[PDB]
């Protein structure tokens, strides 16, 4: 016997007053999801957890009024996978997008998504094997723990300077990262320029920096950033416009040949379909940042990596952003190209178990059940406190 | 002294086992909103109503949690107009979307899109103007009342027979409908040749039929249906394929010479902008049926059209998704193509107000003020009940 028999969620403050070109922290949160089950290994009842990323919100109100409902109300025989072991990740997925009509791909690709992030924990743990191992298998892949990651942060803060930006990057440096993100286009372009300068004199030869105008930018502000941007030995310029103006994305490529990266904001397979026609992206070197727990989850991601070959991408050029487990799974498991983090921000959200630490980028993955989040404390002491 | 009192929301339910190609509405409801402002002329206080269009459910939590809040947060000074004397919607618009990120456009323009409603509705009132007019003022145009209509229904619906599909039809012409649409796509493409042909024949020469796939269809499947259908004299095929497929619609040009019409779940001008980039429609024949209720509202709709021009595109194009009176005052004030009906469904949400008649596909606006939501008996009582 393999059901779902409960599905709780608690909404949870990641609010500060960081600030971004477009947006300010100052009311954030994020849904803390549970899918307790009625299977125990381990001498434990198996509960899956999961949580949506920053930027979002929480959806506490669609997870309760319409998804949760619709797996409990579901037949529990039609949920298990062929041998009626385990839940079938992709059945259940189907059965909360039931009554769901086409398009409108943001907010419910929250809710799913985050449900979804906590499904796939329970899947694992029932089989006994960490996330990113059942994945490879499942792919017939061969798993590598081997995972790269950046820090990200760099925000605009009231009262903070130049020489604070300074000291939030010598940070992170100080705990392994050799890529740094900072938010621009929050500030005159000068401004900018001088914050850019000063990151890029503290981190020297020790690690790269990435900038991030989430997209702000019309054209000729994207092109007039491009153009001063494109003199420095940038690891990447993020989102310069609009998410779904390609147009815009594409008319770039002329005045920025650096690498660039864009897809935080795309929340389903067919709005990154539309991404990689139209966007006019270099598979070569840029960066494709799809969220799987804002995005509808693994389930989605999965067709969406198909996507991704039906356009001759590789999926080493995918680097989730979110900064969390989940996607950290997702890259050991079928090779993206590594993930976010925030080393300072929505914590105790995201991160890594306790005793992983960051060397030169790269983080190795320790062979826990499911997702990890037993493995960091601070996390699971919540997740505990929500369903256990 | 104006300013916005209260908002207040309450979910109705809108449901049945009608059921079309993608979607049943089982668990339907819409989301009622009051605007409640301190303004009160003859002891009767203005407030604004809307609601949301069928299909993409109620939004009481985001309208809570989010939306309304920000609005009732604001400085009440600066929600007004330059003279002082009146809301500005566009300003309550920008209110209540700061710290919203970009894309991920659906559920959330629902619940901004219906506020929206509300907001115009008591600018108008406020203004003592019928919406329609108030719009044809600010868009410096001549207001048209005769607005075109088109009855929708042709569900799929258990025990559901061709003989009784025929009487719902002759229900619409009896009512002075001259066009009717049917759902297709929800059974094999031969079942639905005998549903179609049997619309056909009772309607005769009275009116013209048009058919909606609701996206459910992939491209081959597409083609099938429109080898099958350009036999017939249809008004429109409606929604072929997924939303986001811009590729799947521009390809069917080359099957399908006759009208063809999607956007109804399409809720961004983003959005918008990439379907008359991508989607490869005829703007002399096709039809764009984009709903303000579900799409950030009119404040969004105006940027709609905005897009349109710059793609030269006509207003007279539009045909907007959603029964409801607001796409009326739209269309009557802007020149829209006309607007879709619903005269057995979602009652008594949508329709007209009491007495005015369809005749010959057309009705005419009177001159109430506001969207003119008082003069229909049935649904302002459910409204008054929810604020007054
Ligand atoms: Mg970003
Ligand atoms: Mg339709």
């Amino acid at each position: 016997s393999v059901r779902i028999v409960d599905v709780r969620e608690i909404t949870k403050p990641i609010s500060s007053p960081i600030r971004n070109a477009y947006i300010d922290f100052t009311k954030m949160t994020t849904s803390l999801v549970a899918v307790v089950t009625d299977v125990v290994r381990e001498g434990k009842r198996v509960v899956g957890y999961g949580f949506n990323s920053n930027g979002r919100y929480g959806q506490g109100g669609l997870i309760r009024e319409r998804f949760a409902s619709r797996i409990l109300e579901a037949d529990p025989k039609k949920l298990l996978n062929e041998a009626g072991d385990n839940l079938d990740p992709d059945k259940v997925w189907a059965a909360m997008m039931i009554n769901e009509k086409p398009g409108g791909h943001g907010e419910r690709s929250v809710a799913v998504g985050t449900i979804d992030m906590a499904v796939w924990d329970a899947v694992a743990k029932i089989a006994g094997k960490p996330l990113f191992r059942l994945l490879a298998e499942r792919h017939g892949v061969k798993a590598n723990p081997r995972v790269f990651v950046y820090a990200a942060g760099g925000y605009y803060y009231p009262g903070k300077g130049l020489s604070m930006l300074r000291g939030e990057m010598r940070g992170y440096l100080d705990r392994g990262y050799n890529v740094v993100k900072m938010a621009i286009g929050g500030a005159p372009i000068e401004e900018d320029r001088m914050r850019i300068e000063a990151v890029l004199e503290e981190i020297g030869k020790d690690a790269q920096l990435a900038v991030d105008a989430n997209g702000r930018f019309n054209l000729e502000t994207g092109i007039a950033y491009a153009k001063m941007l494109r003199d420095y030995p940038l690891f990447w310029y993020e989102e310069v416009g609009d998410p779904l103006d390609y147009a815009l994305q594409a008319a770039l490529a002329e005045f920025y040949p650096g690498p660039m990266a864009t897809g935080e904001n795309l929340f389903s397979h067919q709005d990154a379909r539309n991404l990689l026609r139209y966007g006019g992206m270099r598979p070569d070197r840029d960066w494709l940042q799809f969220d799987c727990a804002l995005s509808y989850g693994l389930c989605e991601y999965q067709r969406t990596l198909e996507v991704l070959k039906t356009h001759g991408w590789s999926p080493s050029r995918c680097i989730p952003h979110g900064g969390h487990q989940m996607s950290l799974n997702i890259a050991a498991g079928l090779g993206l190209g590594g993930n976010e983090s925030y080393p300072d921000l929505f914590q105790p959200y995201g991160g890594f178990p306790d005793g992983v630490r960051v060397e030169n980028g790269h983080i190795t993955m320790p062979d826990l059940p499911g997702i990890g989040f037993e493995g960091k404390s601070d996390l699971y002491k919540e997740m505990k406190a929500l369903a256990e």
